[PDB]
């Protein structure tokens, strides 16, 4: 049997995730601020995990089991040029996504997914968003599963052969 | 609570197996493209350290001896996505590690050791000296050696 990585409320309502820097890492993308008209719809850097039952799931099968957690946290850019060249650092910790997969508990929702947003890391749970809201790009634009896989080299070098 | 990485009789690092595994501390990228086409380490760099030395961080804010870290370095695969503007990760290109152990390299700067890997197939690898990699690390690293000004999971997770 594995273990279940997150916790709900009796609607079903993912509570904030706690922990989640200690589940497996998938990859990192930045839309920085700067090039985005000064406002980005996610600012800056995005670092994304996935639970580690579901890890050893995906290792194993290439999909996402019933129970998938995946958390995409979100952080500053801290600066532009530092000894190694060019580009772009981390600052600061701005906030976090969350989606779960779960038949059960989301039969409605395409692709079983429940998309979080979350108010602040000192909110009690996250809240469930609409599907014009998060699941619409995923669905059009995801490579696998409405999860952006084109973007986590680690589940790509992961799943078997 | 075990030691991570595998040495030989030198006390050469093996090439780490399983690193994707321990805890992610911060990426960074420098592309290609704002570096006169050649960045020093293209492109994407994701950092990792091995949980028994991220246990003991959690406790001391301090790098015990035996902490392994691994830089993994990646590609940018693009610079346009529907979330907009940015980088994103492409394919992994290679690794860099450091080593810290006050017996194994008495000598080195915060006893740390650099290695180079020339390849995801090398089966070990390669020391540096101190010119090469350390001395960056001396003049410029907030903490010990390391880069943690850029590792944010590290900065939150001391006491
Ligand atoms: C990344 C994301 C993740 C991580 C897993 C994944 O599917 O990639 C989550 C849990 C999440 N977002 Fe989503 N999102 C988009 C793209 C391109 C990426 C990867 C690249 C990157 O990190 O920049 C995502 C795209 C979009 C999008 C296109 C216009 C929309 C409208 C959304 N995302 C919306 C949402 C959410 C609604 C508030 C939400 C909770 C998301 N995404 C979660
Ligand atoms: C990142 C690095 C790490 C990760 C841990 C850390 O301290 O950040 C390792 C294990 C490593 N490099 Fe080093 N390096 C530099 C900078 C600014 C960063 C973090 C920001 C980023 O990811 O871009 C590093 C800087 C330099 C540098 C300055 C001119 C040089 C010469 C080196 N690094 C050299 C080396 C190595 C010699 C081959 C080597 C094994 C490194 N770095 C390992």
């Amino acid at each position: 049997k594995g273990l279940n990585y997150g916790s709900f409320t009796k609607e079903h309502v993912l509570l904030t995730p706690k922990g989640y820097r200690e589940w497996v890492f998938i990859g990192a993308s930045v839309t920085p601020n700067e090039l985005n008209d000064d406002k980005a719809a996610f600012p800056e850097f995005h670092n994304v995990y996935i639970d580690p039952t579901s890890w050893g799931h995906w290792k194993k099968t290439g999909e996402f089991r019933d129970g998938t957690v995946i958390v995409k946290e979100l952080a500053g850019v801290g600066s532009k040029a530092s000894p190694s060249g060019n580009g772009y650092f981390p600052g600061e910790f701005n906030g976090i996504q969350a989606m779960v997969k779960d038949s059960k508990r989301y039969p409605e929702r395409p692709g079983n997914w429940a998309f979080f947003g979350f108010e602040s890391y000192e909110a009690k749970q996250g809240i469930i968003q609409t599907d014009e809201t998060c699941a619409a790009c995923h669905k059009e634009h995801a490579a696998h599963d409405m999860v952006f896989t084109q973007f986590y080299p680690v589940l790509r070098a992961g799943k078997p052969s």
